[PDB]
């Protein structure tokens, strides 16, 4: 009976194995746009993905991960609220069964159809596993998806999903450029939080972009054809793999923009 997004093993159950689920800096959160304060002091955000080296795509039974070579400073995130250099290790998404839900963060209680998480680790801790034990170990760049026009830079991802339908399947996924998943503006909100999946470690600086990307209904339909189950098991569509908003507690959300 391991964790997931079903009635019996979903977010409201996670605290029994992962008591930090009820902690002081859990994610996601609702971003109240009127309460978030412009912080002039946030340096520029620097997204340097020109040398990114993607390797593989994996269905992990919860989402799919696009994995990168993080054994050198190739694809890095710096600036904004961050001290030092954060290396891109993977990206993944969370999405809904319907276009009216799927994001983890919300904006004035609005749910987007999906949310992209670009996951980076602080190089001062040497490896990802050491980084997640630190309060400043990770920086996750979160990007909302709305349904409208297709995202050209997403299609290579969409077209490989048939080959990783079930849990534990992977495929080679070289030469994929994550710059094709960014919106025009890098205006953002930031706050200290957590992983949104078990083990729910309180190690993340969240950087949530204001501007959503547009994807087509055909693109998100292909996400919803993935499976949570393994091969030769009853089909469970991979949908609604999002944690709802958690209490803000003693946190302030800062805006990079006036
Ligand atoms: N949603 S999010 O952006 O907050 C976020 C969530 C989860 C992760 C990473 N995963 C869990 C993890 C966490 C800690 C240690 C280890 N291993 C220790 C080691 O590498 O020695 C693994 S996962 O299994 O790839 C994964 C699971 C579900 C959906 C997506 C990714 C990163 C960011
Ligand atoms: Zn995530």
């Amino acid at each position: 009976h391991h964790w997931g997004y079903g009635k019996h093993n979903g977010p409201e159950h996670w605290h029994k194995d992962f008591p930090i689920a009820k902690g002081e800096r859990q994610s996601p959160v609702d971003i109240d746009t009127h309460t978030a304060k412009y912080d002039p002091s946030l340096k520029p955000l620097s997204v340097s993905y020109d040398q990114a080296t993607s390797l593989r795509i994996l269905n992990n039974g919860h989402a799919f991960n696009v994995e990168f070579d993080d054994s050198q400073d190739k694809a890095v995130l710096k600036g904004g609220p961050l001290d030092g250099t954060y290396r891109l290790i993977q990206f993944h998404f969370h999405w809904g069964s319907l276009d009216g839900q799927g994001s983890e963060h919300t904006v004035d209680k609005k749910k987007y159809a999906a949310e992209l998480h670009l996951v980076h680790w602080n190089t001062k801790y040497g490896d990802f596993g050491k980084a997640v034990q630190q309060p400043d170990g990770l920086a996750v760049l979160g990007i909302f998806l709305k349904v409208g026009s297709a995202k050209p830079g997403l299609q290579k991802v969409v077209d490989v999903l048939d080959s990783i339908k079930t849990k534990g399947k992977s495929a080679d996924f070289t030469n994929f450029d994550p710059r094709g998943l960014l919106p025009e503006s890098l205006d953002y909100w930031t706050y200290p939080g957590s992983l949104t999946t078990p083990p729910l470690l309180e190690c993340v600086t969240w950087i949530v972009l204001k501007e959503p990307i547009s994807v087509s209904s055909e693109q998100v339909l292909k996400f919803r054809k993935l499976n949570f189950n393994g091969e030769g098991e009853p089909e469970e569509l991979m949908v609604d793999n999002w944690r709802p908003a958690q209490p803000l507690k003693n946190r302030q959300i800062k805006a990079s923009f006036k």
